[PDB]
């Protein structure tokens, strides 16, 4: 529990903001058929023109202001078009002789917005929120949107609006000022009002994961990460258990323990549990890869393009699980039992580190020949999956930044899912649709299994086939004997390279999976 | 036919092709296993397994009508051998008639349902025994469960691996008879001659791919396509440089600028005798050699010595043309297309940064001369859509990223039409040529926005297989279109030979449509 | 013995060693071919060739004491088969007593004198017949010409390849493993070859023992656990032993050897085994083996492509070969000779305590060395070991080491290179290469390259810069640490590991033993 230090200036805990400015925003949803009030702050219309690409802007909503309504006549709006991402600011006086701000955001010509298009709309909307000291924002929906995408709008809006300044000191933004009120005019308002607070939950779950990922490896260490998981569990009244080295040794987790041998931080196994009141119909284990830093070990990440400066995100799998734990622990689903697991450690270079060629024994008795110390994720997951299966669960779902090969297969937008059970895989895909975190199904090709046959050990850690994502899945499959299991590789989608910040991918995906099961 | 240019007189002027293979001379009969096996001649191999008992002992269940062989096949003798997948034993002995015979087995593991990859290992083990056999007859006894498709796949694979290409060469003898004992023999009899057609179609493609680039050039390959067309009574048309210029195929012509061999566009056609209800275009990548261009393949692992394989798309299409022209499906019209050229470094060569104009009017900024396949296919796809077909399916060794995504066993399929995707996947199942559906992610489309041209050839930077699909997608306007990337599965690296991947897949596609 | 340090309790504290192998339970019987062949239980294999006739027909010349089998193996029936090297066939038939017997052959090509490489292909072909078949007896009939050494090499290679290492198997132990209990050998002039049998069984395990160590991973085989194995072996053979720790090494001022191991969690251990004859000693020999239990390369990390860092447990081979030699010598017990088995064991790791590139260190003989590359750690350890060896007052010093990767580019994977300062000793090793059938080639120490080892500040450079012939330069470095004794250096970096078979060869054991025996 006590974080070790090299010097006194070393941080002993992860700075975490629980009360974010977003939580201070009062959100009201009105019915658009009742008319719009344009009084204070900025009012933004989400408009489109179906079939007519770059078509003119037309405000259909009734505005309860004679002056504003005249400004928004079709003749005045014709000069502007609805191209996706386009935004404009209007300045005018209303009926009560007050200066007001109005605008719009282009939503293209397609009636059904993609999750990427809606992301483009929101990102465009946030630009109007930045560098402007507004106290209230009003969004008028003049497009058709369902409950999931409406919730997705709010989640994305909240996430992008917030700015992480935990590690700023002399460069804190002197102009950062968040809105205090949020008004939303939309079709059939009563059906959408419930999505508001669910969005706020999904938001913080994602951003909590984001805070964990963005934190550097000197702040976020195997100990400090475990201490944070406890504090989270304590706040959510979740049962929690942190396994130390001695307990791991008794469980004979040689693969997981080997990875952390070269670290100054002791290995920590995170075990959070949520149990519903009443009869449990489904028991689920969510496993997150929690490598606080990945140097690669003696197979050091020194080659060009190894992205070692980023490798602090190698616990994004764990972060997604903890973020999910917040959401599950907050919304409190029924008839489910969830186990949040993470074999947390750090992959470093030392006299104590494990070497390429070392043969280690997993907690299930299988001997493993290490061919590459930078393939440490599958080793920690190996023991983690064995632990998970011993819990006697119905579903085992792991999430990990496992292979860099994902950048060559699916890229930076779609995560890959592997599994031994098509039913569970379909459940993940359905969750991907409703959570709007895109996932593509990839195969576990059994023909490659022969390349993992070790001459001396029971199995090789790596192949010597270049299809790393599939070969890694073959390895993990060997540690789930008779349980439905799925493996989500998020190595390519976890980090937003364009925005230079985490996505917190997985929180919404896993939560929708647990809730809609 | 056109005259192939030469640098020296010793330069070959034709691709050697073997049409009459020893496989075509093998008489194949299928017997029902319920009647017991007759072991009087040649080599007899039992395909056995042991379900639930991993690496379990061998036990021959079938009754054999020979006392000498029956004593050999008794359980006490066979239990000394195990059923580990691929494991083989065979013994020489005299039968009841004092004739010299050979009897043995191939282990088929402990799984009741064999994959196509498992069947490959079984066949390879079987072929090893054959390449060491002088006997005239091989008898295969199925004491395992296989359906019609897997049995035909067994025959296709056996025939293919058995055959050895010695065209460029300067022990054993091939068998004359093949006996097969299997449950429901009458049901599998129909698969025999279909397998033999799928055989040569795959092997013909293999012959073209294996043929080096000094033998297989744009002109000689087009000549081979013509000769094949004449044998199959197919309508054919070979477009030359002057006509390609008239059709304004700038993207295609730019790739072949640096070659000593003129660009040649292959157009074969199969038309049904009855009313035509479906028109299909099959498009093959036809780079006889890919040096990479001025973006030379110089980096380690760029595999420049294998770059004769860069035609595999063309070979697969031409191989399908054989199967289609032989089996002669009804109510369908199929167009076999291939923009064939050579990718070389010269003063006349296309350069990185060059802006070229495709036959559809789109200007393309070349960011990498080694991404030439999508360029040649671009004009090919524009040609294909002009034919007014229902389905367009292109197959190509397009991106090396496939080796990092699906590997060397599974090919990737991309497309703009899900129903067409499903038809390819269904064809993958029946042909036993494994293919996996990969997404065309539209969020990556923006990375192709050129500052000066209409579109970029390549991306700034990662998912190159998806980016390449996004590029090809820009050249099919209103037709169901699918794209098969076989760069990873085309070459059998372990065996040092082609697979002929795609031939059976494409044929099953047009047959079961 | 020392206690092996651990990071976690699950870290192994000893090298698993199998002394009693199934090969040791095999009874070997040798018969003269002129007496006729008996074909009964198990598998009976004929070794046939056809001199001058490439892929010629099979012809069994030996008399078979069975009417049925003799008819089966008549020339008319065997014509259909050929003698192509490595080709093998299985025969099934009933003998005179109405019993079913298994007979077969292995093709030995068309050359009358088989090379060592050809013989291994024959044996490997023979082993395939032993695998996946539950035989109780193997019978080998020699219808080819072999000398006493080649006959012994056959048995050694057969025993070695037949054996399977399952020390590190757990849930993937081969359930079908069942070794033969009897081995029959039919050969002309049998009594002359019978003496080679037990020599082969001793040479086999000596090779396999070294192989067991080499194949053993670095977390199992560390400087402490490896030295412990040497003690255990010496005790079983009643060899004198001394294991020097850091304190003793510090007192002997072995700065070069100690500097390599600075960055390791495992303390340095210097292995010193001694065999003395019970009679007057006429010859004194020191055998030095490189003993790096793992070579990460140091701060000159093995990060370049093809640097094979996952293999770097194999950096043991020299020490393992010397220990394997100690077994053969301790078992066969040669006369009038005293052998010193030496190895400076340590581990080259990256740490805060690690030695740096540029560091100047002092060897035990006073020479100062400027470190230009931490991955050239072998010659540094050998430097102190060669000084130690020469202080023993011996007649010959022979070192064996996986020293330079340049050997893969020079001699390849089959032939080891030998360097030296004494021509007569070099020729003795070459003769040992002949009799042991472990291929060794003589490579030159080119003195013109010595000037590139001239350090600006230290007495001598660890490595060169302008040569790129690392193997020769490494020898030039080592020569500077042997003042006035015949010394030879065997670089086995290329031949130690069998890449195709993914296993060690145990190269050096038979070579060094033949060297000690015939001297
Ligand atoms: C093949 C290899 C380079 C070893 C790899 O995929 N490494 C993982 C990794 O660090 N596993 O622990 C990896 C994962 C994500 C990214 Br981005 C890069 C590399
Ligand atoms: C990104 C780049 C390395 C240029 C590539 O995808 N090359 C293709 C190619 O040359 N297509 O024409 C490629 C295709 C197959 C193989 Br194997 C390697 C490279
Ligand atoms: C010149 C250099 C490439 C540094 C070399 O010879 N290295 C040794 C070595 O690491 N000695 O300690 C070496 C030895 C064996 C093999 Br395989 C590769 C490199
Ligand atoms: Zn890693
Ligand atoms: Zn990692
Ligand atoms: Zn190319
Ligand atoms: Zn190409
Ligand atoms: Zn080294
Ligand atoms: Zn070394």
């Amino acid at each position: 529990s006590e974080v070790p230090q090299v010097v006194s200036l070393d941080p002993t805990s992860i700075p975490i903001e629980y009360n974010t400015p977003i939580h201070d925003i009062k959100v009201q949803v009105y019915d658009i058929k009742g008319g719009c009030n344009v009084e204070e702050g900025l009012t933004i219309f989400l408009v489109n023109n179906p079939g007519k690409e770059n078509g003119p802007v037309k405000i259909s909503s009734k505005v309860n202001d004679k002056q504003v309504s005249e400004f928004l006549k079709d003749e005045n709006m014709e000069k502007f078009n609805v191209k996706l991402g386009t935004s404009k600011h209007f300045y005018m006086f209303n009926d009560n002789k007050n200066s007001v701000a109005v605008g719009y955001v282009g939503c293209g010509s397609v009636a059904d917005l993609s999750e990427a298009d809606m992301k483009r709309v929101v990102l465009s909307l946030v630009t109007m929120l930045h560098d402007n000291k507004l106290s209230k924002l009003t969004v008028v929906f003049e497009i058709n949107v369902d409950k999931n995408l409406f919730r997705f709008f709010l989640e994305t809006l909240f996430y992008e609006y917030m700015t992480d300044e935990r590690f700023k000191s002399t460069d804190k933004n002197v102009n950062m000022e968040y809105i205090k009120h949020l008004g939303v005019y939309i079709n059939n308002a009563d059906t959408y009002k419930e999505e508001v607070e669910k969005a706020r939950v999904y938001y913080f779950g994602t951003y909590y994961a984001s805070q964990l990922i963005a934190a550097p490896s000197n702040y976020c260490n195997p100990v400090s990460l475990s201490n944070a998981a406890v504090e989270l569990a304590q706040k959510l009244n979740l049962e929690y258990k942190i396994l130390g080295v001695k307990e791991l040794e008794e469980l004979k987790m040689g693969a997981y323990l080997s990875v952390g041998k070269g670290s100054m931080y002791p290995n920590k196994f995170i075990h959070l549990t949520y149990k519903s009141k009443g009869d449990v119909k489904k028991k689920i284990a969510l496993v997150g890869k929690g490598i606080t830093f990945d140097s690669g070990g003696y197979n050091l990440k020194a080659a060009p393009g190894s992205m070692i400066d980023l490798m602090k995100f190698d616990m994004s799998g764990c972060a997604a699980v903890l973020g999910c734990a917040y959401c599950v622990g907050t919304l409190k689903p029924e008839n489910v039992e969830i186990h949040f697991l993470s074999a947390v450690c750090e992959n470093m270079v030392s006299k104590n580190s494990y070497r390429p060629g070392d043969i280690i024994t997993a907690s299930n008795g299988k001997t493993i020949e290490v061919g590459n110390t930078d393939a440490e994720g599958r080793l920690t997951l190996a023991d983690a999956l064995v632990y998970a299966e011993k819990l006697g669960v119905d579903y085992i779902v792991d999430i990990a930044t496992l292979t860099g090969a994902m950048l060559y297969s699916l890229g930076t937008s779609y995560a890959g899912v592997f599994g031994n059970n098509e039913e569970l895989i379909n459940k993940i895909l359905q969750s991907s649709k409703t959570s709007n975190e895109p996932v593509w199904w990839l195969p576990i090709i059994n023909e490659y299994r022969a390349t993992l046959n070790s001459k001396y050990a029971d199995i090789n850690q790596i192949s010597s086939v270049k299809a790393s994502s599939i070969v890694a899945s073959l390895f993990l499959k060997e540690f789930v004997q008779n349980t439905a299991w799925a493996h989500i590789d998020i190595a390519g989608v976890s980090w937003n390279f364009k925005a230079r910040k985490p996505k917190g991918f997985g929180v919404r995906l896993l939560t929708e999976f647990v809730l809609n099961d």
